[PDB]
Parts: C-alpha cells; sequence; structure tokens
C-alpha cells in the first residue's frame, strides 16, 4: 500500500550573500522581474553558506516569502543557533549535490 | 548579492498506492515504526502516480501530515483537478529523476 524510495530532483537554489535586509529584498525583486519564467512563485532551496553569523532568520524568511518564493528547505547552514531557528519553523535542512 | 543556481538533491519519495484512507494511515504508521531513522519527521515528496482518479486531496494531505511527514511537493500527478487542489495549498508539483 506504501513504498519508500530515493530519487534525484533538480531544484532551484537561491544563493544568498551577506547584505542588508532591504538590499536582499531589492535584489530578489529585480531577479524576479529579470527572470519571471524561472522565479515567479518558484519553489526554491535557500543557500545560506554566503551569510555571516549571526543570521536573523525570522526576518530573512519573511523577506524571501514576501516576494512569492516558496522555501522548500535551506542548504549550507553551519551555524548551530541558525539551525534551531530553521527547525522552529519546521523547514528541512538539505544537502546539495552536483550542479544541474 | 543574490545568485540563482540549479542543483541535484536526493529526496525521499513516498509512493502511495490506491487504498482506503484508514489503510493508508495504518501503513504509514507501521513504516514509521519499522524505519524510524528514515521516516520520523521525514521531509518527503509524495508520489501519487499509483492512485486512481478522483483523489480526495485535502483528506489525504491531512492523513500524511498527521503522521509527521513533511510534504516537500507532489510527483506523478496527471489528473488536472488533482493539480488544482494541490496548488490551492501552494505545494510544488515536482518531476522525479533517476533512482538514488
Amino acid at each position: 500500500p506504501i513504498e519508500l524510495k530515493g530519487s534525484s530532483f533538480t531544484l532551484s537554489v537561491v544563493h544568498l550573500h551577506e547584505a542588508e535586509p532591504e538590499v536582499i529584498r531589492q535584489a530578489l525583486e529585480d531577479k524576479i522581474a529579470q527572470a519571471p519564467a524561472f522565479l515567479k512563485h518558484a519553489p526554491v532551496v535557500i543557500n545560506v553558506s554566503g551569510l555571516e553569523s549571526p543570521v536573523n532568520w525570522p526576518e530573512l524568511h519573511k523577506i524571501v516569502t514576501s516576494t512569492g518564493l516558496r522555501i522548500i528547505g535551506v542548504s549550507g547552514c553551519k551555524d548551530a543557533s541558525l539551525k534551531v531557528e530553521i527547525d522552529r519553523m519546521g523547514l528541512p535542512l538539505l544537502t546539495e549535490g552536483k550542479e544541474k
């Protein structure tokens, strides 16, 4: 009645780099206008490896979703208390594979 | 400030087969007890290709999440009104790749 399998999926990953909350919002909006086919309502993994601790995750989360991007999970997290904040929302942490 | 990339992820996929709502719940619980490491709170893609139209998605959704599985997206959907019901929740439809 129920079967558990592994599978490869090709997901879009938004690599965030250290910047002011308003600069991030602006950059995301500009990218959605530039690439509407790829980014309008896009389900995405958020890569936070380019961010510097401490990350204000409730704020960043609200900025990303405010743009319509649907956050699948978060990759590149090393910081322990950033992990706690991500789990509090119940978002998966994910491990990336080869570029696709 | 922001970079868009493609990447491969290996996600767990729960292949659902046509069965009574209560039989599905039972099977999911048994699988969580059998394989707790792989399935307790597991983020998962739900494959509905083994299901027969019409699917009662609000009901099935509530049964799957009731067990603690976190639904990443849904794969194998062909039925058009099942797609509508899935989008109403804002869940991504996903395309599977090679077994991993």
